[PDB]
């Protein structure tokens, strides 16, 4: 599913995401614009050999299990496929369990490189929520 702005915002907010460990949801919002242009099926195999995958671009060489993907941790302990659905909710449980671990939203490399320190409000301006 390829969300609107304001749908996604409203998901997210409704999935406990707004001010989640001091991060508004500007900040969320803005990382899956970057991450997956808001598509929920969004897929991008890296160098290593591991994917990224859904609406949050989450990794399998820690958080999710894909079978292909050799030292696989599988911290979310969840089937990857299952971060593609149109049901952003295992994306955002496996997303508040990344983002507790220690380099916070970093962890997501588009956030670091194109939200971080920008007018992140921007991304919910105009949103009934």
């Amino acid at each position: 599913k390829v969300f609107g702005r304001c749908e996604l915002a409203a998901a997210m907010k409704r999935h406990g995401l707004d001010n989640y460990r001091g991060y508004s949801l500007g900040n969320w919002v803005c990382a899956a614009k970057f991450e997956s242009n808001f598509n929920s099926q969004a897929t991008n195999r890296n160098t290593d050999g591991s994917t990224d995958y859904g609406i949050l671009q989450i990794n399998s060489r820690w958080w999710c299990n894909d079978g292909r993907t050799p030292g696989s941790r599988n911290l979310c302990n969840i089937p990857c496929s299952a971060l593609l659905s149109s049901d952003i909710t295992a994306s955002v449980n496996c997303a508040k369990k990344i983002v507790s671990d220690g380099n916070g939203m970093n962890a997501w490399v588009a956030w670091r490189n194109r939200c971080k320190g920008t007018d992140v409000q921007a991304w919910i301006r105009g949103c009934r929520l």
